């Protein structure tokens, strides 16, 4: 509700006790902080962020400024710069704080932490940030105050049940979180005084040498801050490298995509650690036994096993029949591809792959064929498709899903060779894999039942409907048939909508009233025919 | 990850230096917080937290007991407690701060203030709770990163909007949760001696009188 409004000092306080060591693990409120932070611009932000019982969101970065200076002899300076924001948004090259206000209006006498809950920013990944802690922070939250309030106690209010599923929604189906941002390399976070000195050094083409960097190069602080700068590129790298999208949750397209950004962002950073200027770094600070720096540089490459991770080139040998079936529009070229990747699949037995990864890029293989098939028979018009080109494009799609049934078949001869590879380590054997065109290919199927039995009653109209072949039944009967047809014909086409298809059944039970209603009518005129005899037109 | 890894004493000090800040808004450390230093169950729990990278997730719940009370007239006393949670859990008046890796590795060198992701919650409705903090949380930053940072204009992941969609809809159920107080029935609390005079006379199988309690029926300071 709307109280006291809290005044500056008390919060202002709270909040620099608070922050240094969220920061940087220390500084005791820089003065930075409270430079901008007593400044009237936030003064009177924090004023209305108080007073309004309106605003609950704030945002206090301090930005470690990288600020680039030209003077000669470094390439940049640290720097520090508090800002002040009444919004949040990803702050660049900072982590910030939020707070929000419980209570629209906050007060001292009541704790001002109480009624107000903070938040932390993440810079590294905020996206992923948010989603798993948010999760971790509500889903088993949520979990036990459903428990304990006995929300499945009282079946009245079944809604939190709902929200706990679409909480779980959320956080399943959003893995990713935006990943595979396609970061191939960054710039050199190490000592900028000797990347500027190894700059004259060379550009003067005399190979910088020991002494150029004068005490520097023996120096223990000089050496102590390239050895923090090759720990902070060695810590970037690891965290690019270390990235992997996971299987699920994607797509075929996002795994190929990955696939060539990790081989180019390697191919890239075993090609740029080579730069004359780390070298000349690394033996530099090996000069004053900084065996540390080396051993790390040594061993936290983190690129090496997943060099060889990625050594397996069928990759690309099942991407290119990929692109065929991305630029495939036709049933036959499909499942060409579809056969060519089949064969790609069962070539890649030689190499090593994470075999839950590769069933989980099956299954997304599977369903891309199903989406790029739903689009093709939408382009194929099938809301009006005539019946015998219905029943021939049929034929060619069904035909096309049997060959690609037999692929699969065979993928699973290929899963149980995986097996024969799997007695070698003997890991988890859980397999679950199907993709949801059967649903789809279902609607299908069922069509064209439809189509054949109205075929069959199209002729005998003619033959057994017209009077011994009454006439006003004979006209109302075929009134009742075509119309019955056009509406079953205009009310359901390409559409894959499953209750599309349960109106459809609808429809053709009106159908089949109708038709019952005939066949009452046409017995009724077999039967008071009857009597005379057996031959010909008696029986 | 365990390559360095930060001391059991460093990162306690940190939060008995935290803690008061937030739960006493600028507070000083209470004997529950001294019982939390010496708790030995959470003296494990933090350091199983912080080597293994299995789970990132910690919950400490600063908990209010229901302190007995021998006063003339006036109700049961609250008395100030702690909690360790490895995992998260319902408190019931019960303060709690979670404190969840933001750098999945672990390492002393690394600020672990720096290294960690502090929320706290206060026990009035998590119904409001939830809903208020995922809005203000999520909205005007979601979009605002989304707008800003060109992913509106890339095609690569039409994820976004779907998950806006998602983020909407989350926001409306849980403002639309606002039905049941939920106070159905609470223990009926009269005082302990009371009580199991009765029990214990009457599982003889015998009516409780006032007889049972004997002198408790005129001393004034337990009426």
């Amino acid at each position: 509700a709307v109280q006291n409004v809290a005044d500056v000092s008390v919060l202002q306080k709270h909040l620099r006790k608070l922050v240094p060591l969220l920061l940087e693990d220390g500084g005791e409120a820089p003065a930075a902080l409270e430079a901008a932070l007593e400044e009237k611009s936030a003064l009177e932000q924090m004023r209305k962020f108080l007073s309004d019982p309106q605003v609950h969101t704030v945002l206090v970065e301090r930005s470690t400024l990288k600020e680039d200076v030209g003077d000669e002899g470094e390439e940049e300076k640290e720097f520090i710069s508090y800002n002040i924001n009444i919004d949040i948004h990803y702050g660049v090259k900072s982590n910030s704080l939020a707070f929000i206000k419980r209570t629209p209006v906050i007060d001292a006498d009541k704790p001002v932490s109480s009624q107000l809950r903070v938040l932390t920013l993440s810079e590294d990944s905020p996206y992923e940030t948010l989603h798993s802690f948010i999760s971790n922070a509500v889903a088993p939250f949520f979990k036990s105050y459903i428990r304990e309030s006995g929300k499945a106690d009282r079946d009245g209010d079944k809604m939190a049940p709902s929200v706990e599923k679409k909480i779980a929604e959320l956080e399943m189906g959003l893995l990713h979180l935006q990943q595979n941002i396609e970061i191939p390399e960054i710039s050199l976070p190490i000592h900028p005084m000797i990347t500027n000195v190894a700059k004259q050094c060379y550009e003067r083409g005399e190979k910088p040498k020991v002494t150029d960097f004068g005490d520097k190069v023996e120096d223990p602080t000089f050496l102590n801050q390239l050895q923090s700068g090759v720990n902070r590129w060695i810590r970037e790298i690891q965290k690019v490298t270390k990235l992997d999208r996971d299987p699920a949750s994607g797509t075929a397209l996002q795994e190929i995509s990955f696939w060539l950004n990790l081989e180019r962002a390697l191919y890239r950073i075993q090609e740029k650690r080579e730069s004359p200027e780390v070298l000349l770094t690394l033996d530099i600070l090996k000069h004053g036994k900084r065996f540390h720096a080396t051993v790390s540089f040594d061993t936290d490459t983190g690129l090496k096993q997943a060099l060889e991770t990625v050594n397996d080139y069928n990759p690309l040998m099942k991407d290119f029949p990929l692109n065929d079936l991305l630029s495939a529009t036709e049933l036959d070229k499909i499942r060409q591809a579809l056969v060519a990747i089949f064969t790609h699949l069962r070539k890649i037995r030689n190499t090593k792959y994470p075999i839950q990864r590769a069933l989980r890029l099956v299954e997304a293989i599977s369903r891309d064929l199903s989406s790029q098939l739903l689009k093709v028979l939408g382009t194929r018009k099938l809301m009006h498709v005539a019946y015998e080109e219905f029943e021939k494009v049929m034929v060619a799609c069904f035909e096309v899903f049997q060959t690609w049934d037999d692929e699969y078949e065979k993928l699973q001869v290929l899963l149980r060779d995986i097996v024969k590879r799997k007695r070698e380590e003997n890991l988890k054997m859980v397999w679950r894999i199907n993709p949801a065109h059967r649903k789809l290919q279902a609607r299908l199927d069922q069509m064209r039942k439809f189509r054949r039995q109205h075929e069959q009653l199209r002729a005998v109209i003619v033959r057994v409907l017209r009077p011994q072949v009454f006439d006003a039944a004979d006209a109302n009967a075929i009134e009742e048939v075509n119309l019955a047809y056009e509406n079953v014909k205009e009310v359901d086409g390409l559409d894959v909508s499953k209750e599309g298809t349960e109106a459809w059944e609808a429809a053709m039970k009106r159908y089949d009233e109708r038709i019952d209603r005939v066949e009452t009518r046409i017995t009724a005129r077999l039967r008071d025919q009857l009597g005379t005899a057996k031959n010909a037109n008696e029986m």
